[PDB]
């Protein structure tokens, strides 16, 4: 935050839009975050968030958490490992479960020992895409809600909150990638929750909400998707015989074989800086 | 920056974006000093550019003690300079970690005939020892080209005015770290900045440009100096300001370009560059004032 003279007209004006100011008038600590990765693709993960998260002078130091081979032996450790230590952040990754029930999830049982243990252990938790629908389970009781099509591609978003830290910077209306067979109706999760809601899609899907003692934090897409993420699950699912629709607003004029752009780069970086500012570290 | 075990992928593969990776083996903390930003206003509108600059520089967990440093004595809110302004001499023996040079409404007046011309050289000259980044803004980088490159003042036939599509050059750079590879900024200049003779007379690294080849983004390798063409500071209706402005003097200006919805003066302007306006000033703060 900056520091002026206290009669600055700054001072009561960028107050009034929620921004903080110290005055001539009126502690720096490595943050700690845990990632819980339940993503197929463990290293792209990594590669993908640890990207975001070193974009801030915010000396972020990283651990891996595991649900439960070389790779995770020698990066990752358990719950018992960390249970008896305190973060500053959480990241709960996607999962692909958005065509499993709960009591089918194999790990449902240390999900949920995780979310219960983030209560008393960490500042601010953040849930990305199918997580999101695990944390309204667990936190809310809300049931799994499911679309009849996946929703597949880079999608149109407003912000509900002008002044709000979490979309702090964000234009009035961006694009975000979505990849989910989960159903998050934005006006239902206000209903049940309480929660605020500060992006939605165009259709009324929660994009981004929070509550308000920013202790939990939802991202109902994939900002962190690299350029070819989505181009990757299409071919698989094509090479599968799912015989996908190619993801939308996704390939240069619709055409597989034209190179997709990361057109929603820009809010993925000011939804992780305003993540680790206004959450983790809190200003 | 993250701290990962040594052997992590993650490590080379970041590094090799320019990602700046520390590890297990060999980390070190953030600088704990607060940071010194000057902000040169030369705009006519001292109090509402204040507001537009303190709110980019305020979005950072960074501390940023701000000093506002006014040009000349000449009478303007002379009680608001008297109060909040320090003169040149005032700071003359410190060091800062930044200086933002604004815009000026001297886009159409030849450098001879600028009241403060000896005073912008005097500052520019003192930046290269004391200020470890400098940011131009708008006219101040035609101020900068003449004085620290010898370019001559360059000027459109027409007012550029209105939102303008860009498109980054370099995918990996820390000043346009996070931005998409087309976005949209603000533009209200006479001055021109053909971007293929601006890098052929000053070696600057060429960042983002104008459809049209006009350089939007530039700054030296060493990271002493940035600039930028446009307005990305602007509030949603700076722009329909200077408009109502523009008709008032009986200028009769076009509409500026991309900016009234349905290009309808009477409509409400949205700052669709608010985005990238944000990424650049926080790209500034860590990677060229701070400097990771």
């Amino acid at each position: 935050p900056i520091r002026v003279p206290d009669e600055l007209p700054a001072v009561n004006f960028l107050r009034e839009e929620n921004v903080f100011v110290m005055t001539t008038s009126r502690e720096i600590r490595p943050l700690k975050v845990l990632i819980l990765n339940l993503m197929p693709k463990k290293i792209e993960t990594e590669n993908q968030f640890l990207r975001l998260l070193s974009n801030s002078p915010l000396q972020v130091d990283i651990q891996l958490l595991r649900i439960d081979a070389e790779h995770l032996n020698n990066f990752y450790c358990n719950f018992e490992d960390i249970q008896d230590q305190n973060f500053d952040g959480l990241i709960v990754t996607g999962a692909p479960l958005g065509l499993v029930e709960f009591n089918d999830v194999a790990y449902w049982p240390q999900i949920k020992q995780v979310l219960e243990w983030s209560k008393d252990h960490v500042t601010s938790t953040l849930f990305v895409c199918w997580a999101v629908q695990a944390a309204l389970n667990i936190l809310y009781g809300i049931p799994k809600q499911t679309r009849t099509e996946k929703l597949s591609g880079v999608y149109e978003h407003h912000i509900l909150h002008p002044h709000a830290l979490l979309t702090r910077g964000f234009d009035d209306s961006f694009l975000a990638p979505h990849s989910r067979y989960a159903d998050f109706p934005a006006a239902l999760i206000r209903d049940y929750t309480d929660l605020e809601i500060l992006a939605e899609t165009e259709e009324g899907d929660a994009y981004l909400f929070a509550s308000k003692d920013k202790r939990i934090a939802f991202v109902t897409g994939h900002p962190e998707y690299d350029a070819q993420t989505l181009a990757q699950e299409f071919f698989r699912d094509v090479e599968a015989g799912l015989d996908p629709d190619v993801p939308y607003n996704y390939f240069p004029h619709n055409d597989p074989q034209n190179t997709p752009r990361a057109s929603w780069r820009s809010h993925g970086n000011l939804l992780f800086t305003n993540w680790l500012n206004y959450y983790v570290y809190q200003i």
